[PDB]
C-alpha cells in the first residue's frame, strides 16, 4: 500500500527479460495523414497487428534518437486503448526507450500530446485515437505517430512505417512488464542485459496542457466571464470524449463556471454509444438544448480534443468557415497573438473565403491549402502561419502542431468578454463589416466507391470541357474558373494535385467537390455584401448553388441517396 508491494515484487522478480517474436507482415497498415485506422477488431484481434505497427514505428525513428529519448503516449479513452499502451509500454522497453510519459489512464488529448511533446523536448508520441470516429469493441480504433515538433509524421515518415511493415519479420517485447497506468508518478522497471533502468512517468491530463493555455489567454478576465453573478450561461459538450477532465479542471475548477455547465464530460470507452463527431448530425442533441435559449454559449468537442463546434443563443450555429474569421477579426482580444503578432491566415481550400475578408482587410497574408495538416504546419514552422481553420470543424494557432478545440472555445470566449456582445450580434457586426460567405457542406457518406469516381470522373471531364466555362446558369452564376485543385507548397517546394473540383464563379461563389465505401464531400460558398441579404436562411440563398451542384453532377442518380447523411 500502494507502490511498496508492487516495488517489492518488482525486486523479488528481478530484471525483465527482453524478447525477439517472430511475426508475419501485413500489407494494409499504411497510415495516412491522420494516422492508421481500422475497425477495433483489426487491433484487438488480428494476431501482431498492433505489435507489427509499433514495431515499425520504432524502425522508423534513427538508432541515434531512439536510446535515451522521451515518448510521449496517450490516448482518447476509446475501448481497447489501454491493452494497445501496455503494449507500447511493453515494446518500448525492449526497444530501447528511454522514459514514456503517459497520461493517467492513458487519457491525452491531442493537443495535450502536441503540448507535451514540445515542453518535455520528446522524440514523438504515439496517439491511440479514431478522431470522430465511434469507438467500442465493434467501432473503430487508429494510431497516430506525432514527431518531435509536436505535429503528425509527415508523408516520408509515415511512409517509411508503412513500408517497413510490408515487410516486417520480427519484434522486441518485454513481456512480463507490468505497469499501473492509474497513479502518478515515476515508474522504473530493471532491464535484463540492460545496465539503465526503463522509466514511465505517469502524469496528469490536464496539468501542463492547463498551464499552455492559462499563458495563452487572459484566465482572470475567463473567471470574471464565468464563474460571476452575471456569469455567461455555457454549455459545453464534451460528448463523452477526451476532451470532458479538461473541461472539469480548466472551465470548471479553475475558471469557475459551476458544473450546471458541462455535460458529457466523462470518457467513455465507447463515447457513450455515439459519434463523437461535432457537427449539426452526431451532436443535436446540444443544438436542441441550446433551442431552449437559456444558455449564452454552446461548443462541443470530438474524440481527441481537435475539433470544436461553436452555437450562440436560441442554437445560433456559427460555421467553421466563419468561427475562424471571426477569431482573425478579433485576434488581438487574445494575450498572446498580443505577444506573437500575426504571421498569417490560411485556411483548407474547401474552407469559405470569410477568412480572406479579415486577410484582405488587414494586410495579413492568407494561403489557401488543401485539406490536411501537413501544409499548415509547413507554414508555421516557417514563422509565416500564426491563425488556422478548416471548414471540418478545425480551428488552432501556432501554439501547438495540432488542432485544439478547447484552445478555440477559450478563444471565443475571449473574444466574447472582450467584445461584451452576444455570438449572434458578434457574427452580425462581422457579416455587415465584411460580407457574409454563406457557407454549407453536405456529407453523402459511405456510397459505394466505384460509382462515386465514376462521377467524379465524368464530372471532372465535363468541367474540362471549353464550352463549360463562361456558360451560366439560373437561380444569376456565371462560370468563371473549373478546375482540379492543385498546390506549390512554398516552404519545401512540395506539390499536391486532385485536391478537389473546384468551381469558380464569376460571382465569387465556389462549388467544391471531394472524395473521401466511399463518401463525397459537397462544399458551397457564396459571397455577398449588400445589407439588405445577409441576415437570411442560408439554406435557401444557398439552395440556387445546391441544385446546380447535384444536377450537374448528377450525384443521386448515380448514389441513389435523397438527402446528405450530414448537414453543415
Ligand atoms: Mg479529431
Amino acid at each position: 500500500e500502494e507502490w511498496i508491494s508492487g516495488t517489492y515484487r518488482k525486486m523479488e522478480e528481478g530484471p525483465l527479460p527482453l524478447l525477439t517474436f517472430a511475426t508475419a507482415p501485413y500489407h494494409d497498415q499504411k497510415p495516412g495523414t491522420s494516422g492508421l485506422r481500422k475497425k477495433t477488431y483489426y487491433f484487438e484481434e488480428k494476431p501482431c497487428y498492433l505489435e507489427n505497427f509499433i514495431q515499425s514505428i520504432f524502425f522508423s525513428i534513427d538508432l541515434k534518437d531512439r536510446q535515451g529519448s522521451s515518448l510521449v503516449v496517450g490516448g482518447d479513452g476509446r475501448y481497447f486503448n489501454k491493452s494497445a499502451i501496455e503494449t507500447i509500454v511493453q515494446m518500448a522497453a525492449a526497444n530501447g526507450i528511454g522514459r514514456l510519459v503517459i497520461g493517467q489512464n492513458g487519457i491525452l488529448s491531442t493537443p495535450a500530446v502536441s503540448c507535451i511533446i514540445r515542453k518535455i523536448k520528446a522524440i514523438g508520441g504515439i496517439i491511440l485515437t479514431a478522431s470522430h470516429n465511434p469507438g467500442g469493441p465493434n467501432g473503430d480504433f487508429g494510431i497516430k505517430f506525432n514527431i518531435s515538433n509536436g505535429g503528425p509524421a509527415p508523408e516520408a515518415i509515415t511512409d517509411k512505417i508503412f513500408q517497413i511493415s510490408k515487410t516486417i519479420e520480427e519484434y522486441a517485447v518485454c513481456p512480463d512488464l507490468k505497469v499501473d497506468l492509474g497513479v502518478l508518478g515515476k515508474q522504473q522497471f530493471d532491464l535484463e542485459n540492460k545496465f539503465k533502468p526503463f522509466t514511465v512517468e505517469i502524469v496528469d491530463s490536464v496539468e501542463a496542457y492547463a498551464t499552455m493555455l492559462r499563458s495563452i489567454f487572459d484566465f482572470s478576465a475567463l473567471k470574471e466571464l464565468l464563474s460571476g453573478p452575471n456569469r455567461l450561461k455555457i454549455r459545453i459538450d464534451a460528448m463523452h470524449g477526451v476532451v470532458g477532465p479538461y473541461v472539469k479542471k480548466i472551465l470548471c475548477e479553475e475558471l469557475g463556471a459551476p458544473a450546471n455547465s458541462a455535460v458529457n464530460c466523462v470518457p467513455l470507452e465507447d463515447f457513450g454509444g455515439h459519434h463523437p463527431d461535432p457537427n449539426l448530425t452526431y451532436a443535436a442533441d446540444l443544438v436542441e438544448t441550446m433551442k431552449s435559449g437559456e444558455h449564452d454559449f454552446g461548443a462541443a468537442f470530438d474524440g481527441d480534443g481537435d475539433r470544436n463546434m461553436i452555437l450562440g443563443k436560441h442554437g445560433f450555429f456559427v460555421n467553421p468557415s466563419d468561427s475562424v474569421a471571426v477569431i482573425a477579426a478579433n485576434i488581438f482580444s487574445i494575450p498572446y497573438f498580443q505577444q506573437t503578432g500575426v504571421r498569417g491566415f490560411a485556411r483548407s481550400m474547401p474552407t469559405s473565403g470569410a477568412l480572406d475578408r479579415v486577410a484582405s482587410a488587414t494586410k495579413i497574408a492568407l494561403y489557401e491549402t488543401p485539406t490536411g495538416w501537413k501544409f499548415f504546419g509547413n507554414l508555421m514552422d516557417a514563422s509565416k502561419l500564426s491563425l488556422c481553420g478548416e471548414e471540418s470543424f478545425g480551428t488552432g494557432s501556432d501554439h501547438i502542431r495540432e488542432k485544439d478545440g478547447l484552445w478555440a472555445v477559450l478563444a471565443w470566449l475571449s473574444i466574447l468578454a472582450t467584445r461584451k456582445q452576444s455570438v449572434e450580434d458578434i457574427l452580425k457586426d462581422h457579416w455587415q463589416k465584411y460580407g457574409r460567405n454563406f457557407f454549407t457542406r453536405y456529407d453523402y457518406e459511405e456510397v459505394e466507391a466505384e460509382g462515386a469516381n465514376k462521377m467524379m470522373k465524368d464530372l471532372e471531364a465535363l468541367m474540362f470541357d471549353r464550352s463549360f466555362v463562361g456558360k451560366q446558369f439560373s437561380a444569376v452564376y456565371t462560370v468563371e474558373k473549373a478546375d482540379n485543385f492543385e498546390y506549390s507548397d512554398p516552404v519545401d517546394g512540395s506539390i499536391s494535385r486532385n485536391q478537389g473540383l473546384r468551381l469558380i464563379f464569376t460571382d465569387g461563389s465556389r462549388i467544391v467537390f471531394r472524395l473521401s465505401g466511399a463518401t463525397i464531400r459537397l462544399y458551397i460558398d457564396s459571397y455577398e455584401k449588400d445589407v439588405a441579404k445577409i441576415n437570411q436562411d442560408p439554406q435557401v440563398m444557398l439552395a440556387p448553388l445546391i441544385s446546380i451542384a447535384l444536377k450537374v453532377s448528377q450525384l443521386q442518380e448515380r448514389t441513389g441517396r435523397t438527402a446528405p447523411t450530414v448537414i453543415t
